């Protein structure tokens, strides 16, 4: 794979793919294009070619598949932040643990 970067700077997603699962075709798209703008790639869920998996624990409880340990699954924040600070944050800080949060949908009760 031939590259074309003439600089001492590197993107927060350099040679790193990000998969989004849960967000709406709209919210997701935005992320897909973004990844490229920053300096990374984006692939459809399932493709093992993906290195990182960003799942929305807000509306997602369990993954539709059983990924390997190699794949680092994190929350949605991880992706966002990294972009805001333009720096690859630590997955151990956004590691997705099927964390189920309250008020998932209808708050009123």
């Amino acid at each position: 794979g031939s590259s074309g970067s003439s600089g001492f700077k590197v993107p927060p997603f350099q040679d790193c793919i990000l998969s989004f699962l849960g967000f709406s075709d709209e919210e997701k798209h935005s992320m897909e294009e973004m990844t490229e703008m920053q300096g990374g790639s984006y692939l459809p869920v399932g493709d093992e070619r993906c290195t990182h998996l960003i799942v929305e624990e807000n509306t997602v409880k369990d993954l539709p598949f059983e990924p390997s340990k190699k794949l680092f699954v994190v929350k949605q924040e991880w992706f966002w932040g990294s972009i805001q600070m333009d720096a690859r944050a630590g997955e151990t800080m956004y590691l997705y643990e099927k964390a189920n949060t309250p008020e998932s949908g209808p708050s009123s009760g």
